[PDB]
């Protein structure tokens, strides 16, 4: 009976932080309760000012990473506010039935719903929207986030033994396809429904426009770099909805990658890159051991370096000579 | 001395459906006897009614999965009638030597041949037409199918027990390369070699213009949905001869998966999505736990849902609200 | 002290051979130097005679593959003569700290560096010029090539025994985005800067105009094929800096394979296929069991047979007959 269950209220952070949890889970199975409140809103994701009709559950994108135990019950109030014009629902990749709560979840604007389902499986997870007959324009306005459903006991290396992190973060990849013009200029759209074909158009070509973590180039940067210490260990959980991308810490490494990211699996050690398939999240732990800046980024570089796919970890701490050191500083031969 | 091993007629069926195999092979090794006769046929891929110029192994797109266990021997009949206009051959990834027996299985129309193969390796794998100088273009035109080598004691949990399937399909994924006008219509053509540049031009795009399963828009949807009931074991053989793909059934995972498709190694266990490459057949076994829709996507979305990579499954049987219920029913605010 | 150290001085050849090394280290950590000379240079790419600035470590493209043990440091020379024209670093995938040495290596015409790091993680690893600001178009220049960090006692497969090689080869794939006019046409440029603005454009294409091995189409065909004996075998190390292929033995398989090229992990077994994601080195470790011509390639057969992304093995030996063999050679019905 589920109702003798503990209810617990999780209160949502917006990525790339991640809301308190154990690891090693100190209860036995809860209900754990989350609300998001979707909300369609204007956002610019790049330099240039471009900006885009966005669909965002809690108001980011990517959606907040939910977190909870293996066999818990992931309970869901999904709210679409009257402000909103679209219909949406939610497809929980952890979730089984039902196309993962999608049809169960289908909220026109000024109404809301209550999801449960029990998460069977141990790992992290792509959530996503996605309404019938529209699921990749949803999902490519970026309405789409991960929850992780971790072992009870926590995580563990390719022995059995404890694998834990210090710090967590969330890096949601966005691929955008803002239609263009002939000449190759982004157009603009006066109501979702003037949008759609160019919208279908634009994904059709199979090449975004932009692809970007945390919602916007540079969005992981400067004062919202990503930070360390040397010493700190690392889960740096990576999602991708509607495409393949190929994770790289410039600098380091995933010691222990789950590329796919499915915890009853034995991690890959020592990766340099990884690739996790669109619609997949991954998770990737790393020991820090060099101060300094670092670049995380989808290693198609075009993709990371022109695209908007990178981000920065600032670490601080004591450099490390024996494992990099210039012998002889550039100079003139 | 083959000629003194047991002969089995082998009668295919039409994908998505799989010949009659044992798991556990219940004799020694055989000589496993196929025949395929190639068709060059149009096919109408779309809603819109679009007709191509398709190239099949035995009438269909994909062609027919063939199953036998490791160390049999499989020997193909390939006729190639008098009706088609081109030559084929066939390359199984599965034998070692000879391109696959490409360079063995070349057939003008009016010919055939029979190659004979050991089968050393388990697993699931692509065959292929590649005949020198047009591989892309009949590969891409639909002339490509998968055969499945059962290890002798059947399928293996990363444990070492035994996985047994109650129902198998076959899904071959095809990227088709319509050559479009420069408006982005299709074009049509009078003869392959008048189709020919175009063909390869549309190809080095490296956008396909349709994403299907089992040949068209729709094809396994519809009183071709998959089927199975609540608490069946079914395995989903996927194969993609020429493009990466990553498959998803939504509402349910992969519970054993071998993404490229080789079952002397451990599965990966509760998959979401699994990328296989292009190149390449992957085997994933679940067990349904909910009725219902699902829908087998290509979990590139717009693959998916925009260019055809979805099909459905009809599963039958009891809902578990243990497992998902919907609390509050979308109502409103 | 890494004073108290062996230095061995490495003398690199060009790819797709792999200088002279141990499997098993024959002596302790030692500190391996490496120099390369920077060349900025025209390369003729395809049969058309399509010619392109390259960007190369040590004149080839990809750079020479670099071979150290685990615990190993490797200090590299890196000179940029006052011929060239641009800035140049390297990233090392390897290496732990400073963007993989490319915030210590950054040298201007006319200067040198040395940087060492400590190879800690034992695997193939990509390595790239990575010069801020400009690091795709080095890249894709073909400034990129491997370092091979091999355990100290050799590889092994997933049982924890020995896998020796007999020869090892290097592969490496590279993405060129020469950039076209509207009629499709490649365009030609006077100076680096003015090339610049259409490189950046045609990279954000995502579709590149030639894929290849060892920097040209045909480059390991005819008298520059990879050789091999039955019954030999070989280690292919296959790199990809910038975009995913999925390399394939056209009538042999990846025996064992690291398709992500890390060591520490179990092989994974009979391989068709396997996916290496861009910004990662794999290998693949095939007993010839066949003598003739082998095709190698990136398995999207467009990649391969359009693009130029195809190599070939001549093979010497003993045809199988009970492996394969033609039953009934080609022939009129
Ligand atoms: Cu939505
Ligand atoms: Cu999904
Ligand atoms: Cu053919
Ligand atoms: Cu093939
Ligand atoms: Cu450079
Ligand atoms: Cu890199």
């Amino acid at each position: 009976d589920i109702s003798t269950l503990p209810r617990v209220k999780v209160d949502l952070v917006k990525p790339p932080f991640v809301h308190a949890h154990d690891q090693v889970a100190k209860t036995g199975p809860r209900v754990v309760e989350f609300t998001m409140t979707i909300e369609e809103k204007k956002l610019v994701i790049d330099r240039e000012g471009t900006e885009i009709h966005a669909m965002t559950f809690n108001g980011s994108v990517p959606g907040p990473l939910m977190v909870v135990h293996e066999n818990d019950y992931v309970e869901l109030r999904l709210i679409n506010p009257d402000t909103n014009t679209l219909l949406h629902n939610i497809d929980f990749h952890a979730a089984t039935g039902a196309l993962g709560g999608g049809a169960l979840t289908q909220v026109n604007p000024g109404e809301e719903t209550t999801l449960r389902f029990k998460a069977t499986k141990p790992g992290v997870f792509v959530y996503h929207c996605a309404p019938e007959g529209m699921v990749p324009w949803h999902v490519t306005s970026g309405m789409n986030g991960a929850i992780m459903v971790l072992p009870r006991d926590g995580l563990k290396d390719e022995k059995g033994q404890p694998l834990t992190y210090d710090k967590i973060y969330y890096v949601g990849e966005q691929d955008f396809y803002v239609p263009k013009d002939e000449a190759g200029n982004y157009k603009k759209y006066e109501t979702p429904g003037e949008a759609y074909e160019d919208a279908v158009k634009a994904m059709r070509t199979l090449t975004p426009t932009h692809i970007v973590f945390n919602g916007a180039v540079g969005a992981l940067t400067g004062d919202h770099a990503l930070t360390a210490a040397v010493g700190e260990r690392v889960l740096v959980v990576h999602s991708q909805a509607n495409r393949d991308t190929r994770p790289h810490l410039i600098g380091g490494h995933g010691d222990y990658v789950w590329a796919t990211g499915k915890f009853r699996n034995p991690p890959d050690l020592d990766q340099e890159t990884w690739l996790i398939p669109g619609g997949t999240a991954g998770a990737a732990f790393y020991t820090f051991r060099q101060p300094g800046v670092y670049a995380y980024v989808n290693h198609n570089l075009i993709e990371a370096f022109e695209l908007g796919a990178a981000g920065h970890f600032k670490v601080t701490g004591e450099w490390n000579d024996d494992l990099m050191t210039s012998v002889v500083k550039p100079a003139s031969m």
